[PDB]
């Protein structure tokens, strides 16, 4: 679990979005595993606007933050899960590192701010749904 709180928006993994998120839906993209809902309280997080390929992510299955090198956001084949069939998930960045299903939502950050959230993993890899291109989160 986990979310990003920026302005009047809450960004979560689409597969983990609650009834409240869907009742206050702003935007959703199943191909990115993202959903954004509206909030009443102002969020304090800052979205990174960059091309960094190194950062630190929070891994709940280890209660630890790990530094990683990650690939540029791309279309990557993601295996079928109990939430989606097999498909290309877009805007995904992979790194070598530990992840387990409950780790979705952990934030990946660089010096410029929030880069994205854990979305995929397994076989010693972890994948992050990028949010840096969503410039509308800043207004
Ligand atoms: N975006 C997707 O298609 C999701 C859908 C449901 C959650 N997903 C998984 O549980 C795959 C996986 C395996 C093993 C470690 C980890 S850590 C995060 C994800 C994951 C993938
Ligand atoms: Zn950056």
């Amino acid at each position: 679990s986990g979310a990003i709180y920026v302005g009047n928006y809450r960004v979560v993994n689409r597969h983990l979005a609650t009834h409240n998120d869907w009742a206050n839906l702003v935007w959703e993209d199943s191909s990115r595993d993202l959903l954004v809902s509206s909030t009443t309280a102002q969020g304090c997080d800052t979205i990174a606007r960059c091309d960094c390929q190194t950062g630190v992510y929070y891994c709940s299955s280890r209660r630890k933050h790990y530094p990683v090198s990650f690939s540029k956001p791309s279309l990557i084949f993601v295996e079928a899960s109990e939430y989606y069939p097999a498909r290309y998930q877009s805007h995904l960045m992979l790194a070598v590192g530990h992840s387990e299903p409950g780790d979705c939502g952990g934030i990946l950050r660089c010096q410029h701010g929030v880069v994205g959230i854990v979305s995929t993993g397994g076989n010693g890899l972890v994948g992050f749904a990028d949010v840096r291109d969503l410039l509308w989160l800043d207004e």
